[PDB]
Order: structure tokens, then sequence, then C-alpha cells
């Protein structure tokens, strides 16, 4: 079924120019904080391991996906979906869990406002970090290289696993359970900040900036993570194709977004903007 070119030139070039917008915001957010050596601290190095999962996701994940979107089948073997598929469900285990290390971040920074570069240091952020992406890779491939389906004949046909097995606790360790501990630990923010200077002041305006982050991040990825367990547990209740379509596309578009918070929220992400641009 050839698709025909003109009707999905609309659609390529849609999703060309969002890839190409969250690439180089995504640049740009990494550049601003390496370029300025006034903007270099352990949430700031998490921000930038944010953007990069988001590089990732949008140099090496979207731009195949969005082929596969329009040309409607695989054209490439199956090793190469193997590892795209590999790569999509780990930079988005490592986006949450970017988050969800950044909402203990500024649960220390806020409720130990003077005392938060004691806790937590150059030397011992680093090591959540590395931790971190070690605990997404190993609950990304794991699954996948755990509960493998079978080998589709079809070089063309490459989707995700129909098997509840997989997919129940694939997303429960990627999505949900990241989500209690950035639940707890915003929700925690939040009450010092209503029950509580300088420093106080900085360290809230920065909860309320990475707060933004994670609220758009969940609510964009929560439709896809709700309704895949439910397809899985409720056959009958699978909603439409372009239901699955919208979804993941929102999935992608909010990390396509996330550049943009920083500049809109924080002024000093603004001034670091305008200095790079
Ligand atoms: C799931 C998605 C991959 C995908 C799948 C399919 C597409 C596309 C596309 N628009 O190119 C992308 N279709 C295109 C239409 C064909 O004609 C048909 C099917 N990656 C997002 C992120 O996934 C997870 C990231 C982290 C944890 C769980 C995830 O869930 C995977 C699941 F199996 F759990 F559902």
């Amino acid at each position: 079924a050839p698709v025909n070119i003109s009707k999905a030139i609309l659609l390529g070039v849609i999703l060309g120019g969002l890839i190409l917008f969250g690439v180089l915001g995504n640049i740009l957010v990494i550049l601003s904080v390496a370029c300025h050596r006034h903007l270099h601290s352990v949430t700031h190095y998490y921000i930038v391991n944010l953007a990069v999962a988001d590089l990732l996701l949008t140099s090496t994940v979207l731009p195949f996906s969005a082929i596969f979107e329009v040309l409607g089948y695989w054209a490439f073997g199956r090793v190469f979906c193997n590892i795209w598929a590999a790569v999509d469900v780990l930079c988005c285990t490592a986006s949450i869990m970017g988050l969800c290390i950044i909402s203990i971040d500024r649960y220390i920074g806020v409720s130990y406002p003077l005392r938060y570069p004691t806790i937590v240091t150059q030397r011992r952020g680093l090591m959540a970090l590395l931790c971190v992406w070690a605990l997404s890779l190993v609950i990304s491939i794991g699954p996948l290289f755990g509960w493998r389906q079978p080998a589709p004949e079809d070089e063309t046909i490459c989707q995700i696993n129909e098997e509840p097995g997989y997919v129940l606790f694939s997303a429960l360790g990627s999505f949900y359970l990241p989500l209690a501990i950035i639940l707890v630990m915003y929700c925690r923010v939040y009450v010092v900040a209503k029950r509580e200077l300088l420093k106080f002041s900085r360290e809230k305006k920065a909860a309320k900036t990475l707060g933004i982050v994670v609220g758009c991040f969940v609510l964009c990825w929560l439709p896809f993570f709700l309704v895949m367990p439910i397809g899985s547990f409720f056959p009958d209740f699978k909603p439409s194709e372009t239901v699955f379509k919208i979804v993941f596309w929102l999935g992608y578009l909010n990390s396509c977004i996330n550049p943009i918070i920083y500049p809109c929220s924080s002024q000093e992400f603004k001034k670091a903007f305008q200095n790079v641009l």
C-alpha cells in the first residue's frame, strides 16, 4: 500500500520541522550551560543530562520513527529495528530517570537551602547520574532481551511487543515507578514551599522551572502509558490506530518542547539563550 507522496508530504515536512526544532533546542540547552561557567551546578548538570536524553531521542529515534510512519513500513533490516526499539525504550527511560533524580535534587535543595551544597556536590551527584544511566540501561534492554517476542518473518513488519508479560513491567518500571518518586518528591517540595532566603528564593525558582518541565513530561507521556497497559488488559477496549499515533507523537513532541520551557520559565536561562544566540 504505497501512500501517496503528495498527501504525506505535509506530514513528513511537519515531522521533520518538529525534529529539527527539538534538536536545535536541545543543543541550545547544553551549549548555554557549557559556554557559561556562571551556570554550572549539580542541577544544571542534570538539566544537561535531560537535554542529552532528548538529543538521543531526537537524533536516533525520531527521524527513523517519522520515516517509518510516513512510509508505513520498515525498510531497514530486523537488527536495525531491534536496535532502534531498544534505543527508544532506553532514551525515554533515561529522560524519566533524569527527571526523578532532578526531583530529588530540587527536594534536597529546597528542604535545606543553605546546607544543600553539602548533601550533593559535583562528586556525589555524578555517582547518582551514572547510577540512573545504568538503571535505565538495565531496565530498558533487559525487558527487550529477556522477553523478546519471536522475530517476524517479514523485514517490513516490526512492531512493539504485543505480549502483556513484557509491556506490563516495562511500563511499570519505566514510567509508573519512576513517576511515584517524582510525585512524592514534588509533593514534599510544594508543601515545603508553602509552609516556609536569597538561596531559598533561587532554589524555589529552579524547583518551579523543573516542576513545569516535569508536569509537561508527565502529562504528555501519561496517555501512552495509560492506554497501552489498558489495551493489554482490555483487548476489547483498544482505541483506534489514530489514538495510538497521536499519543506516540505527543510522547515525542514532549521532548521536542522540553527546551522551550527553560527560556520562558527561568530568566537566567533566557539570558543564557540570548547570549548564545
Ligand atoms: C512505542 C513507540 C515505538 C513506536 C511503535 C509503532 C509506531 C511508531 C511511529 N509513530 O513511528 C513508534 N507505528 C507507526 C505506524 C505504522 O504504520 C506503529 C507502531 N516508542 C515510544 C516510546 O515507547 C516506550 C518508551 C519507554 C517504555 C515503554 C514504551 O512503549 C513500548 C511498549 F511496548 F511498552 F508499548
